């Protein structure tokens, strides 16, 4: 219940604004590891992997609201989302979703 | 709809404690476009005005709600604000009252 | 009714994660004065005693909710909380357990 | 001696990098009074007055040096900056050029 | 040799400026282990020990130089520094002067 | 002389203190973009390929001195170094150490 995993992955307008750092620390912050990371349709991406108990719902709070113009100050989109095209962030919406998720964007040795 | 345009000021006791810069940066890492600024009863101001889609509401949800006591942490007054006579910040309310609070504070050309 | 004054403790997970600072910062920050300070089971911690206008309800507020899987984001716990054991601070409930908590932690000299 | 004034400016690719609050906060958390600051080649940019004990000099050392591959971290070009075209930020040179980019960039009823 | 230990005190100015939680954060971050701290002419001060290997000299260097006009950004008087009259902080000298600091404002109870 | 490339690694110690955001951040901050990524003795480490005109000695600067006791507060082992064997980070030295450590630690694939 602490082994528990999610997606999460910077959006091509996050890297490109400059914003992967501070998504990162975000998570440091709250406590979670990170499990495995890359940087690979128009713009580059950082895929990354975190760990913690209920990392998955508690991520999404700290993501906010999909629509930035309704999302709380204090969260990602609330501090730096644009409108619902350039959302800067995409994490797992379900334990479900998470292990999918996951699974596609990694070969298993790349995941702790 | 993204034309849209808001009053801001930054009333003294914002001034006054070093605050103007930490709320620009508010709003520049929303994404909105400052568009005309000037720095003119007891204190100096500092008056703005700002464009984006929504951004007349959403810099409502930003300042957080008049009584500071109740103002949600993230929100500019949930982490600065004192009482409610020293509330830091001053936004236009809906769309008419920022049409009319710019136009009162600023010379057209002025105005991007 | 601004003479009102609470007790706050930087418990000794928030104390290992380097976290003392950040949590004055943001005492200070809303207007706070800070009034008495001392560092005394498993591990120290940081006691404090702040004074404002209902100082005791908005500092609870900026703590956020026990239970740091739902604590919002701008709080404390909601940026920096792990789970429910390690909380990181405690602070006064209402007015009585501030008194109590006060007095029990310091001698009265040492508050202002 | 504490009269002392220069003219400071956040050039386009500040504005466009969102660091224009950035750079105030800068100088607020230094102690110097705004005194001034209009919002105007190729992009907008802000013009300020600043005010302090020896503002001129330490506003340099506190910009860094031209050349941000050897700008020292902790300096706004340091921190910031790109390269020479791009640094971020004009900072009167001398108390003379300080008096005459003032008088240019301002009306003296702009001035406090 | 890491056993090593200095004072430092957050001068009336600092308290006055909300500056307590920030010059903490700064030794926090550096891996100083804080040991001791109080909060006692014109302002209240913030007296603290801290601990590790050449933190008396690091933490000189983290200060910057007595003259806020020649302090480098990065450390605490080149961050905000005013002039040398409100000069923020004091830390000892030397370890001898650190000796004898600590022993001055503490019981050696009160002391890690 | 912009298509310039730098390895860059998080320490285990980084890792485990929650420092690779903030080190991102920093370059970020500067204007690099960030090229390739991954996150494999003792402890998970977080290897980074940056790019941009002499990122490889700016980012030297960026990083301080070997000897965090004489690293400068505003570089990244000056404001977070503990000693010497916990220095946080890795950056290359030179041009050809380099290409040497991006071309050990990537497949060339993985680079952009
Ligand atoms: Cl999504
Ligand atoms: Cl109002
Ligand atoms: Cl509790
Ligand atoms: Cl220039
Ligand atoms: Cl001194
Ligand atoms: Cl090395």
């Amino acid at each position: 219940m602490a082994r528990e995993r999610t997606f999460l992955m910077v959006k091509p307008d996050g890297v490109q604004r400059g914003l992967v750092g501070e998504i990162i620390s975000r998570f440091e912050r709250r406590g979670f590891k990170l499990v495995a990371m890359k940087f690979f349709s128009s713009g580059p991406v950082c895929a990354m992997v975190w760990e913690g108990a209920n990392v998955v719902s508690i991520s999404r709070t700290m993501m906010g609201v999909t629509k930035p113009a309704e999302s709380a100050p204090g969260t990602i989109r609330g501090d730096f989302g644009i409108d619902v095209g350039r959302n800067i962030i995409h994490g797992s919406a379900n334990l479900d979703d998470a292990a999918r998720e996951i699974a596609l964007w990694f070969k298993p040795e790349e995941v702790a």
